[PDB]
């Protein structure tokens, strides 16, 4: 089983600021110590659907958090609902819920999590994506790993952006990062 | 498919039509890891209206586009700019001596990636990407990339290339880029 | 055999200025035809362990060097030390040193050495990473393939940077790649 995903489809999976308001779409693909990852983000309702600066200037990110125990299994404080993350089974998932997955985590070695010890900057990757798929309408995408409390390992998602959008809808062009493997 | 290399082969020989005949190397390597396709990517043009850019005299040439077009099998159709000689599955540094049949598995999916319709059109079709022309840190050109949006086709993948700075007298030929994306099965 | 790395630890195996001055984390792995590459940089002392060019407005970039013989093995006269340069076990090297690595080698047809033919680009990755993690604080990053004398193959990288920086260390946020394998 060398694949954990949201299934591609566009039905809401994610909480951001409401109750599935989004759908993050994510795919993890098991290649020995690395994951290799794709991302991409639908906002569908609510605060972050439809961008507007002019009306509100201090809304400039927000966090999509997969929290994780000792057997990688999605803790229900994560963004993401359990319901929608799993192994791969066609173009959908298994229909039982996976009990291990410690080989598509995040390596606690390469990626520490908080203590008084030097914090170095490895456990981030920048990119950026675009919003509607417009080359002038870049958000930053950062990736931070094992960063978060309450878990054994973490993925989080921060989107930000610098310009001022005026009525520009929340979704995004798909970005591909990988990380050192825990297993 | 499991984790196999479908490429263009890596030697610099045109195998490519963007405005003329075999105008330009496309470098293109698929290789399989699971349900992704890790993607590497560059471009060589060697002839023609995209060779040597000069936006001081012809300031409006400032994009241009590679299509590859597959069939229900993901063959490759006769009618895309990359040439079907030499996109093949990989043995050596060259090619399987068979053209290929069947490489459903190195396809984009659809699910994912759905072809054009009255339906809401979604970003994540998209994958942008910055090149750089003759390895110069100064010469930036935008790769686009694009899933299942051609019509003629039951998959697509289409690289449009871009730049907005002002080259003058610039030859196109690019730093290598890679990307994923999610495969069909 | 699928993963060749410097392990993930923090303990400097890498030479830019002086002995052991920076931790290079590299984790090649084996994805058949393409190797995927994740890279970041730790400087913990010399030169190039606090930027301040104010103060040395000429320091602005350094090279580090990857040599490799026929076999795959990396030669000594390369920036990144032999000692922990090997395959994975766990969250370390396996116990003997390797003999050969020629699939994780980049492709000589792919990435030629020079010579009188005509120069391609395509031997060359760009990427940006971000100082201390901080998105104001870019640098580049270029690796290029097999451009090195005195050796089969190489891996490069060259670190650099435009803007003035005060007093800013040099320690990375991670970058993921792929290039060609040599079989
Ligand atoms: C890959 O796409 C980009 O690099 N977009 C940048 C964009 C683009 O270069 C320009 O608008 C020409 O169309 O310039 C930008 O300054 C912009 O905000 O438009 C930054 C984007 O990341
Ligand atoms: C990865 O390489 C780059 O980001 N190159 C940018 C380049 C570079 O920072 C500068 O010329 C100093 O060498 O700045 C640029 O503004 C430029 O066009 O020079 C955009 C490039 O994407
Ligand atoms: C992925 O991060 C970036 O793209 N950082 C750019 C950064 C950023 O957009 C801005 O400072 C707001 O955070 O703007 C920059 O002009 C900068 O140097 O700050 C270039 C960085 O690559
Ligand atoms: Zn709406
Ligand atoms: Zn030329
Ligand atoms: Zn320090």
């Amino acid at each position: 089983t060398r694949t954990l995903w949201t299934t591609p489809d566009t039905s809401p999976n994610c909480t951001i600021a409401q109750d599935k308001d989004s759908k993050l779409t994510l795919v993890l693909t098991k290649c020995g110590s690395q994951i290799l990852a794709n991302v991409s983000l639908i906002v569908v309702a609510g605060k972050y659907h439809i961008i507007n600066n002019k009306t509100n200037p201090k809304i400039k990110s927000f966090t999509i958090k997969l929290l994780f125990n000792k057997n990688g299994v999605l803790l229900d404080n994560s963004n993401l609902g359990k319901a929608y993350w799993n192994f791969r089974s066609g173009n959908s998932n298994v229909s039982t819920a996976y009990e291990k997955a410690i080989g598509f985590m995040p390596n606690l070695v390469a990626y520490p999590k908080p203590s008084n010890s030097k914090k170095y900057a490895r456990d981030i990757v920048y990119g950026t994506i675009y919003l509607g798929g417009k080359p002038d309408q870049p958000a930053v995408i950062k990736t931070t790993f094992n960063q978060e409390t309450g878990c054994e390992y973490s993925i989080t998602f921060n989107f930000s952006w610098s310009k001022t959008y005026e009525n520009v809808e929340f979704e995004t062009t798909s970005f591909t990062f990988s990380y050192i493997a825990q297993e």
